[PDB]
């Protein structure tokens, strides 16, 4: 009979993709719509909660228009899965259905201000005061702060506060609340676990925090789990309920970086995912047991599929400068032109030869943190070239993240199994060597470009029997999805030079203010 | 009454230049022939000493030869003047009138084995004992050290110092020495400075430091000006005595950076000069006595005009990477294309935005000796552009002069009185402007910027009467050729700032070993 189809919502910080997956695991419908990323001052950023929806509807529609040229049997889309920006908080009231402001992003640093009173005042000083509840450290970057903000800032939001009609919510609760026409206020336990709301272990909100941060729990959507029934989509913007045609369950909803380890099958503990973008996260299953940081990491949800299926935890670790750190060589530096070059000139040397390249544009984040830290060129003589610095910016990523990784096999008591790398820098090959290398893992790299997309995909899925078991969703991805294998080819000492040559380098890279 | 015109001879490490000067100082021709670099070991340079005095006389010739074609008014040379590539050394036989060997270059390495030995026991550890007398440290530069390494390795010239044939000469005596047909035999007081056998307080050579390095009185040339008959040129080795057509004196003698220093009219105490060249070197007036450095600052000779007449000693300083570090970011580094673009990236950003460049690509010389240290660049952010990193360039070579500057004025015990500048970099608006701001005074550019070659036909000409004196050679300066003046133009604050991340990088830069 006719093929079972899924789609997935997948709203990046920069743009919203919907793709439609059939039973092979194969995008077979793909539309992308940007939004604009306002920035009102310097280190605010926001985006407009309805450009996001109408941006969500026009991608379905045209996805769906597309399809059903493909294949003209194509009737309905058995579920829809979500995945989305994490952390990115929507303000509205429940009875306009309208939100009372723009959203302050992930990246936003305006609840600096209320992140140094929550340490002093609630945490006596300890950023990590409530870690052992959330897994998260105080920072600007968790949806509590910018509730708070929010809150103290804008008197609308306040009005509906002081009224009983505010809603706050993550991205993934935005969409399904205007998705289903205001029928639905859920939360999945990915994104819930990033608010510094939600106890990590019990899954469920905390009284003792929400009072605390004066977060009002009223204001606050129901917690499930990553893989079942959230609502339906009963909108017709942009005529996406007639789009659709038979009525639409959405039945997955994970956080974008968990969606990426879900998408790239890492189900056992020590499998790892390395999500490349501007930055990117590494994110490791630990197994079904909470696993907190000693090193700076940060412990979270990694999936839950169904609302009494196995809980399997993460950590996750993150390095602000990667493929911004390769574009910097280019548009900031004139180091290549085409971005093919670059992997041309950095096999073109036999090593970085007396030189480090710390790439800390944006301070230290990965283990270390430093804020103080900045980039920095150490060790050069009349010998150094463009072809040199170029290989040590890639030889500074591969050593960032065995620096995670090593953090990471200390907090878990867990060796790298394997590790998954996916977008802009998981082309260049030499990268890739070098990581391998260093790290001494296998590096698998996807043929397929949608695994972040499909992580969602597979989560409403196996909710809506398109798929029955893990087992099969791996049996279908090895026999319909390739990657590429790079495995270590350096020796011992090798690593030990280089790490050791590294750790002479950091100390160099203080700067500040 | 006829026109005048006064012939200079400049010797450089790399070629050899003819240049003839009218009396409004003013460069009517000149003629350019190389000579071969021999590097027979790594580190170790050599130059052909017969090579060297066919070159100039071929200069001489052409020059000449191309004025006459230009000039009706031209008839003959009324003297010659000599500036040469000091501490470069020649051992020649007094007989065949030929020398035994090449000539160990001034940045010639062979002699450090020789060099740690002089320390070791003759300076009980310590390269400064005879710096009080010499004005020097115990260092591979000095002419001393390569005559030891001929005597010890040469065994031609170890064979011509028993019978009593062998001549030991800086290029000033070896040319003097050929140009005469084997009868002058003949040093100038500045060239003698940089042998590491003379004394600073009598001008004469050192019996005590002859006897300790075992080089004969019978090898070493007498001592002469700057300014006065040396000889006559009778040779025609390219057909330049029939060029010369007449009888041409040989009236000045002077080695490059002390030519330069006279030639850009430093003959006051304060006044000082600055070579942007490959690398800087900074020579300063101090005066009619002896001015010693605690900053391992070279003491020397800046002038004597006439036998036995006043001399003026000088502090040198140099850096090593000036003009090399442009170079580097253009070929190696593709930060831009030509020479011309560097002051106009570098003028398009108001400052540097918190970074800092270190270009101690071969170590740290100046107040602050360190071989270890490497090129450094810190403070970098994603804002940070090739703009930003070569106007640091710019800044790191002018902050480099500053402390230089700021160590002589102490030791020398006077301020700065305006700084004369050439080389190459002097053309670079921007990198003046930062110079004069760091500094605190003028800076005179010569519009006129033969300047190291005027040097020794100003002596040359001082001697021969074409200017009667130091006074008028300075009026006939002022009243032919313009200089371009650049007074300090920076903010306390910034300046301030400046030289505050400069002192925070230079911390950072220790690498090597
Ligand atoms: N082996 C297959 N079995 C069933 N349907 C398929 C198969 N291959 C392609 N299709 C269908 O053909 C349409 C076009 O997809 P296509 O771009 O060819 O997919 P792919 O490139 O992944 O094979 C889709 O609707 C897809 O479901
Ligand atoms: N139910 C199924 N749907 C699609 N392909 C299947 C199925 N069962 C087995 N296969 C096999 O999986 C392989 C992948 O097919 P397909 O995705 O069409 O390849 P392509 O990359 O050319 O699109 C084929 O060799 C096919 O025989
Ligand atoms: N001390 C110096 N004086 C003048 N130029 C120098 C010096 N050192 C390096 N240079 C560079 O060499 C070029 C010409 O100098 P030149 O006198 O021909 O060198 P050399 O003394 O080796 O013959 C200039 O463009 C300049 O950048
Ligand atoms: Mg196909």
């Amino acid at each position: 009979f006719t093929m079972k189809y899924v789609g997935s919502i997948d709203q990046g910080t920069t743009s919203t993709r919907f793709i439609i997956f059939d039973e092979r695991q194969r995008p077979v419908s793909v539309h992308q719509v940007p939004h604009t990323q306002h920035t009102p001052h310097p280190g605010w950023l926001e985006h407009d909660p309805m450009e996001i929806f109408r941006s969500a509807c026009k991608c379905m529609s045209v996805a769906i228009a597309k399809l059903r040229q493909k294949d003209a049997s194509f009737r309905k889309i058995e579920a829809i899965g979500i995945t989305n920006q994490r952390e990115t908080t929507v303000a509205w009231d429940r009875v306009t259905k309208e939100p009372l402001c723009y959203a302050p992003v992930w990246n936003d640093l305006r609840t600096y201000d209320i992140t140094k009173k929550v340490t002093a005042e609630l945490g006596g000083g300890d950023s990590m005061f409530a870690s052992k509840i959330t897994g998260l450290p105080v920072s600007t970057y968790f949806a509590a702060f910018k509730m708070r903000w929010m809150l103290e800032n804008v008197p609308a939001v306040a009005d509906a506060c002081r009224r009983g009609t505010l809603c706050f919510g993550t991205i993934d609760t935005w969409l399904m609340y205007k998705l289903s026409g205001g029928k639905a206020f859920v939360t999945d336990v990915t994104n819930a676990s990033r608010t510094f709301l939600m106890d990590l272990r019990t899954r469920k909100w905390s009284p003792e925090l929400c009072e605390k941060l004066k977060i009002p729990m009223e204001t606050l959507p129901e917690i499930r789990s990553n893989s079942e029934l959230f609502g339906y989509v009963e909108t017709d913007e942009c005529g996406v309920a007639a789009a659709l045609n038979e009525r639409t369950p959405i039945m997955g909803s994970i956080g974008d970086q968990q969606s990426a380890l879900f998408g790239n099958m890492c189900f056992e503990k020590g499998e790892a995912k390395n999500t490349y973008g501007t930055g990117c996260f590494l994110l490791m299953n630990v197994g079904e047991e909470a696993r907190f940081s000693k090193h700076g990491l940060l412990s979270t949800v990694g999936f839950q599929v169904g609302r009494d299926g196995p809980c399997y935890y993460a950590l996750e670790g993150a390095i602000a400068c990667a493929g911004a750190t390769v574009e910097w060589m280019r548009r900031n530096m004139n180091l290549f032109s085409h971005i093919t070059e670059c992997e041309k000139l950095a096999r073109s040397v036999p090593g970085t030869q007396g030189i480090v390249f710390v790439p800390a544009f944006s301070g230290l984040l990965a283990p270390y943190w430093d804020p103080s830290a900045r980039g920095t060129i150490v060790g050069m003589t009349l010998k150094t070239t463009r072809a040199h610095v170029i290989r040590a910016a890639l030889q500074a990523i591969a050593l960032q993240l065995n620096d995670v990784v090593g953090s990471m096999k200390r907090d878990a008591g867990l060796n790298l199994s394997s590790l998954r790398v996916d977008g802009g820098l998981s082309k260049n090959g030499l990268l890739m060597e070098i990581q391998a290398s260093l790290l001494g893992v296998d590096i698998l790299v996807p043929s397929m470009h949608e695994t972040t997309a499909l992580g969602a995909a597979l989560c409403a899925g196996l909710a809506a029997g398109v798929w029955t078991s893990l087992e099969e969703v791996k049996a279908v991805s090895r026999r319909e999805n390739s990657w590429k294998t790079v495995s270590p080819s350096g020796s011992a000492m090798e690593r030990e030079a280089m790490i050791a040559e590294w750790r002479e380098a950091l100390k160099r890279t203080k700067w500040a203010k």
